[PDB]
């Protein structure tokens, strides 16, 4: 597979190798704030990242992933719409060439500069690869980035990007605290959906925070200096690695807040 974000291999092409691209619960979607209903039955959301063990950062030719030790319950997401315990495995972002685009979810058709995805899997399925085969296998916590003041808790990430410019490069990335990437409020929207990259599997409970975090123009500019290409290949800047909104179909988006 040779998917990407360009004219010739981008999201309008994915369905030929990954037919589920045109399925019934694809992500991302537009969150219409006037149609999402408050759901009083939602339990509060529990983000327990105190014992998080980050290990490594990797440029995969599509984005960069910050990877965690998920061999025990060290950093978990519970509550909200979820049953049981979901282990943090990795986070990554999607971003734009310009500040007016980059996020995958939109809010009343508003696009943010970027979007952070913290990816967790349901420990009842034992490993990540088994979990992505289940309709409730993953919980992805999604956080909007807007350009403004600097996010101090992001700067360790920004500063390591020079060392993983090109596809296939990785760097040690221990002792990074993902709590530093969270906004103040845990108010969220939730809906059932999918992975937003191939293989596009329909295995995700999406939990999208309402409150964006602010990052600096200098921070996001450093994301835009990454490369999709490998070392010694023609330079293609890693920008616009977002999938656009997909049809909502027969789904309801629920709000945790009034
Ligand atoms: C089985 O291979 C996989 C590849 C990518 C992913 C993710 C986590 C994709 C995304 O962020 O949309 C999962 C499994
Ligand atoms: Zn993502």
């Amino acid at each position: 597979h040779h998917w990407g974000y360009g004219k010739h291999n981008g999201p309008e092409h994915w369905h030929k190798d990954f037919p589920i691209a045109k399925g019934e619960r694809q992500s991302p979607v537009d969150i219409d704030t006037h149609t999402a209903k408050y759901d009083p039955s939602l339990k509060p959301l529990s983000v327990s990242y105190d014992q998080a063990t980050s290990l490594r950062i990797l440029n995969n030719g599509h984005a960069f992933n910050v990877e965690f030790d998920d061999s025990q319950d060290k950093a978990v997401l519970k509550g909200g719409p979820l049953d049981g315990t979901y282990r943090l495995i990795q986070f990554h972002f999607h971003w734009g060439s310009l500040d007016g685009q980059g996020s995958e979810h939109t809010v009343d058709k508003k696009k943010y500069a970027a979007e952070l995805h913290l990816v967790h899997w349901n420990t009842k399925y034992g490993d990540f690869g088994k979990a992505v085969q289940q309709p409730d296998g993953l919980a992805v916590l999604g956080i909007f980035l807007k350009v403004g003041s600097a996010k101090p808790g992001l700067q360790k990430v920004v500063d390591v990007l020079d060392s993983i410019k090109t596809k296939g490069k990785s760097a040690d990335f221990t002792n990074f605290d993902p709590r530093g990437l969270l906004p103040e409020s845990l108010d969220y929207w939730t809906y059932p959906g999918s992975l937003t990259t191939p293989p596009l599997l329909e295995c995700v409970t999406w939990i999208v925070l309402k409150e964006p975090i602010s990052v600096s123009s200098e921070q996001v500019l450093k994301f835009r200096k990454l490369n999709f290409n490998g070392e010694g290949e023609p330079e293609e800047l890693m920008v616009d690695n977002w999938r656009p909104a997909q049809p909502l179909k027969n789904r309801q988006i629920k709000a945790s807040f009034k």
